[PDB]
């Protein structure tokens, strides 16, 4: 093993990744299909779409047509197919519900296919990947629901970032040096349909982010009072809840979007993306947690029947 | 292939029939590990453990202390393993809410281990196996929480035979003619734990029974008033469903126990029995019936976003 | 390399794990042998023994005649071997007195004899290894001496589990679900003598914990008024120190025992286990610390002998 | 790959510009060696009392001395760092934190070594010394932050930043017990000063399997971290955050080196003026740094390739 | 030195990664290829009046674009900057100065140049353009500093800038001059949008010795340069001060290309949001470090070797 | 084997004598660094270092700086190292609390280097082994700590030789007659670096000796009353102390030293001399006699807990 492979092979893919760093691990196939747009407010600045390797986030949309109340981006989470952790707001917690004990990704990526007639079909992008050192303030918990509402009793969570790193923050100092990364591309949105992006290791030797069955909080996470999201500042806590959700033995993908501008109106509408987005998890589970649904019988017998 | 395996043997076991009658299926290993006892009604008088090949059911045992309220056998489900039917009463339905389109056999069985101390370990069985050709007024539906309560709304089910069966019926009709069937062999109870008792399937082409999502039923079913058990008369739809439940493409087996007698006193508490049953089975799912825990969202992009 | 050995194999057993993880490492092989009875007080419930990759730890003994004043399970340590931590209350913090700069787990396990005469020799357990995703409220500070004092200066210490996860904790919802865990098997007591439970490694890679000379805690450390056992609240600080105790890159042994009742008469006095735990190590030691026994003269020769 | 296995263990080797560790742990990474000259002589107020020399993997440390002749203001040991040279974090004082202003998202020690000669004419050239390498359990109150400038002033807005030991240590701690029982330490070795130049003391892993570890953008502290009001020098408490930063920065995957010193005393009287080292300490790193990072452009791909205190320098 | 002649004059040339102007005047310099990739698309605001594209020497400026969609609050071009490469200065507003942070000494330009390309679909690819060369005798009080950030607020503590000429130049300065008189102008071309992506535009020399220009460690200013309450842009008056600076950010051997659009009028309405260009500016340079930089230690010796807008790109 | 070997070799060493004498044996390795010069009494007559088959004697050193009160020579004792014996006065004996019951050398050496200036790089020295009939009377006990106070509860001793030997006793006597010992050589003393003494067993079959765990003294060992030494007569009792403690297996080593004279002025200050000497010993070890730090608990479990 060196490098991890591309999701969408029609090829045959190696479940988990064959080192021995994860013994008797199950391997499990998430994906996210849906169409985004480019919302009226962004106008004609570029839009943004990043993939990052976050337990259970297929990819996070900036300014598009699905942003909820003020947020300024959107997260498309993997929750249904039990790979996110929810926010237990009574024991006042990240819960680990899904019972993962170790988690490492074996591949992921996005693929994308413009949804435009013929005469609707300009647009471009550039794309490249990056190895970012994180600071925890640039990180927040988002709902999975991706609903203008606070955040509640065990919502599903997915770790993105502020969406003030698209305009002023990490992401658009690189949103604009796009040319100097490693694997910059540049093309027609017309043409990215033919262009799988992956995300690739760091190291060869991955080792797997391990999970509590409930990680504590206090002050240090903010839940706003309005929105679908949680605040961090950086403190020793929640350097150790971004070591359990986000993984940096992997890089990053931005997708910078120059689309035709949506002014909500018949022949502009923006550029409508089909978007396919992957991540194939390898998991080590601990044992069920929540039994409420199984019959526990005494396996003691009686030593006389109920009847007398 | 001819015959299936044992499911006790530590030798390749397959999760499979190579047979390519199950196309795409999922293996399912169930196991369940309890004590049973006899109980002081029966006396002097034989006991018997059924294995049958009935969707979900690890065994029934004959007058074990066990027994719900009024009924005189006890029933032993592999419910959390998801093998199961629920009773959708509100519905008059048989609610398959584990979503399985077909299903058969890989392998199945029991071992037993006596738990007596070495001066009260006395007693020996008999033990066959059979091919009765079943008629429903003979079977029944069982509360797998083998309780003294009426059967509720989404209660989980297994068929078993009717409880009087070993007393004045087929079981014990065969119960009393052993040697003439195929199989035979006896032994003392304390050198039971050296037998891997396994069901043996009756063709070399095992077909996959089906299940409906709803079975719906009429007044051909009575619903025990007092006790977790339902009946059957010999009709057309019961005949339906017990083909659905009941694979007879395997043959039972019954074992026949003259156990230390169980009269409730010290020295007298009968012969308990660790039973090991086992079912595993190939399983062809169908997709899931019940989102009520997903999130939906529409997978096309808003013209505009919600805030304008 | 894979897996770990077996310590109690006669065959080669290695003293180091041969993956160069561990340069100039030394072996150090930690043996305890005891006997164990179930008590009173639980009595016709359960009883557990658990073996854990907790440094130091030989077992732990849920409901056994040893329970220290008001606790309900025993610790068993090998604090004579040289490889525990004890309590520096007058500094407020775990001192790593015996200079492990970096620890892991070559081989550990457990083997058990029944030592019941032969007409008390019922029982039967139920065993499992596991992987649970353990949170620091779920462990704690246990004396080692196993008293029903509290937690004095220079006092030997081990991490292990609170006892009431045996009852209605992550145990007991283990020990309640036994079948579903990998590894599973049980039997009769009076045979358990012929079975050699070993952790299992849950990665080819195991890389040693380290341990500071030091670990000052604050508040998030209670201990107790009345017994020989401190608590943890869910905070970095004690997810530091767990990392450091608790080896993660091993499963859990859990043996859930159904023994012979201990009412205190005659006959039916539990049943006694000769258990022989042992824990084999791989230790890098840091230079030693206390030198207070040493004579150190001055290397540089006096100009003048003394008497002049 | 036959240049960097001569790098590799052997710091003092011109085999390449560019040394890599090629175990696939670290995928295009970038090469960096600092390289550092001084003078050691054991200044007049230690007396006849031993000196030491700390070899430890410290990001950015050449070494640190006691009681030398550099030592700056009220404190007992100089730190030698390796300053303007891309591998050194410093002190955002106005947010509060300590800042990775060359942005280094990953690091590790692909070799570090120094080599020692005296340079005092023949008629005071004695003095001998003893050393040995050791893997010590550090604890954050042990360690402190120190100025690269060595300076006498405290700590200011955006100086530049190296993790060494506190200076009493070397008198009353860790190191002058290491110092006491050097003959049990691994790798012991002893000699005398005008030899010296004949070795080569190198830091050596303790595993080979060496994880980088990872930085911040921003690392914030609390009250946790103590800056004098009168030193260059910061001090820890041993608390969460503090260990975080001693991960950051003390890479645990390798050993440290204490030499310590019986020089030629130091009084001031004409040829009674010490014992002087000319100091070659060098430390070849492994970087991965952030896009946003200046030095991120030069990144080069690094494909996995298939005991003594001294060596004869 | 075939492959400095490639990128000499072609600043996109794949020629070699090392580009310099082998005449001898910069012994042991330092190449550095600055690339940048943008969108040029007219604003509403500007409506069917002529929007502009500014190519000059200055350093670390790629271009300037006079009523794009990038403009930021009050002001009325972009200036697209190289940042985080090496080549900036910045604003030492608490020293008052403005700081050579990287440590430039000595700096010339090897070559620069732009590329456009109309992305419009066809039944939107109208619109035309003009575009020459000229050598104008700037005046301090048409320049200005910027922000290479090009955002809506006011120059902060260590903000990277770059020299540009103030918006209004546009309007009714020296540029919309040029602009109403461009046939007049050397290197005159016009042509169609849907054709631009032919054309490759590059800055020439106006001499065959070109000199570089010097920096200051610290370039300390007084109330000459006015910052902006609102805006992130700094104004100059004309004085001996704001001269000397404006040599040592704007190099004078070389002139300047201005490009006038005449693009399809962006309104808002359905198939009407104006012309959008790719745009694929590159500055190459050639660079002496001082000493104490970090860049320092890559430089490399360079040894003496012995008239229109556009060239088919 | 013939010849035990050189302790200062860079190629590798034997940790053991390979012959079969002491199975299951551990080596120690003992080793001391420290500086020596000549004291200002013994003006310009010769110095003398003695290296002995003495167990954890590193070497005895006549007439240097470090003399204690009126003692005439130094001991340098490795105790630190766990190989030697101290003094129970309170039960007047000599105890063996490192629990050593036998022990050989494997190899034994000393190298000396001159740390001196160039213009007093002066000096020479003779050197030889030798097999000398000690009596008793001509050994003695010296504290290791070789200070000025009388031998305490407690002190390591090793055996050496009265400092009168050198003066007017044997060792006088060779060292006047050295150019006729076996490996006679001569050098001056700023070459003695470039020279490994070592030890030559003077048989082949090299048996251990014996020590007991208490060693009973009567008044045949007197103790001085001011000196940190104690005297032998010449009685049963006490040669079977020499027999324990020296190793008659062995020859010893005579280094005669003419140094730069001490005047205690500057220019004059002797011939300072770095010693390293080292003793690698074999030893078999006898159980732990001393459990006052450990936890020993009752194997036997209780009938019923403590808590009732």
């Amino acid at each position: 093993f060196s490098v991890i492979g591309n999701p969408f092979s029609k090829a045959t893919q190696q479940p988990q990744i064959p080192d021995g760093r994860m013994l008797e691990s199950l391997p499990r196939r998430c994906q996210l299909v849906t169409e985004i747009r480019n919302n009226v407010t962004v106008g004609s600045n570029p839009t943004y779409i990043l993939v990052a390797p976050s337990l259970g986030l297929a990819f996070q949309a900036y300014q598009d047509t699905n942003v909820p109340g003020g947020l300024d981006s959107s997260v498309y989470g993997l929750q249904n197919r039990g790979c996110t952790v929810r926010a237990n707001l009574s024991a006042t917690s990240i819960e680990n519900y899904n019972d993962i004990a170790k988690w490492r990704i074996v591949s992921q990526g996005i693929n994308l296919k413009l949804n435009n007639v013929e005469d609707e079909n300009d647009g471009w992008y550039e794309a490249c990947r990056f190895q970012h050192d994180w600071t925890p303030d640039e990180l927040c918990l988002r709902s999975t629901e991706n609903d203008a509402s606070t955040i509640s009793q065990d919502e599903d969570l997915v770790m993105g970032v502020i969406s003030s790193s698209f305009m002023n923050g990490a992401l658009n100092t690189i949103g604009n040096n796009m040319v100097e990364q490693r694997g910059y591309e540049s093309g027609l949105l017309k043409n990215i349909h033919k262009r799988m992006f992956q995300l690739h290791n760091n190291t060869s030797a991955i080792r797997p982010k391990t999970l509590q069955g409930q990680f504590n909080y206090g002050s240090e996470i903010t839940f706003s009072g309005t929105e679908s999201e949680a605040r961090f500042t950086d403190v020793p806590s929640n350097r150790q809840l971004v070591d359990s959700l986000w993984h940096n033995d992997y890089d990053c993908i931005l997708i910078k979007l120059y689309p035709r501008e949506n002014t909500g109106a018949a022949g502009q509408t923006g550029s409508a993306l089909i978007v396919n987005a992957i991540q194939n998890l390898e998991l080590q589970y601990s044992p069920t947690s929540d039994l409420s649904t199984y019959h526990i019988a005494n396996k003691r017998a009686r030593m006389v029947e109920a009847k007398l």
